[PDB]
RNA sequence: UUGCACUACGAGUAAAGAUGCUCGUUACGCGCGGCAGGACGAAAAGACCCCGGGACCUUCACUACAACUUGGUAUUGAUGU
């Protein structure tokens, strides 16, 4: 799944670029501490 | 229990062991008490045996299935080597 990431991840980005990851460290990990949001609007809210 | 009935015996004969058929012999009619030789006595659609069917049991008979177990894949991520 596509992530718009809302903090900073080591490995796997900055603050604000979209990124696929592989969907259970997604829904475990950074989907619940926050540190991302879903890749549908946001990319407009980026941009 | 019961097809009948004024239901003898001998030698025969016959589905090959006869109250009932042949040839003889014997026996007045009807009861009561006893005995248990026959009526292949009664009872039980022979348990034996065989044929057909069934059931349960056995196992290195056949096919399955539970159980137990093997790997892949999903749930299932991150980082080094
Ligand atoms: C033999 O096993 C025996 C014979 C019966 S005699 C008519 N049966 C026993 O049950
Ligand atoms: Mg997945
Ligand atoms: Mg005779
Ligand atoms: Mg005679
Ligand atoms: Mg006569
Ligand atoms: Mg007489
Ligand atoms: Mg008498
Ligand atoms: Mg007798
Ligand atoms: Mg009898
Ligand atoms: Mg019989
Ligand atoms: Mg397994
Ligand atoms: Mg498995």
């Amino acid at each position: 799944m596509k992530l718009i990431l809302t903090a900073d991840v080591d490995h796997l980005g900055s603050i604000g670029d979209t990124v696929e990851v592989k969907d259970g460290y997604g829904r475990n990990f950074l989907l619940p501490r926050g540190l991302a949001i879903v890749a549908s609007r946001g990319a407009q809210k980026q941009a």
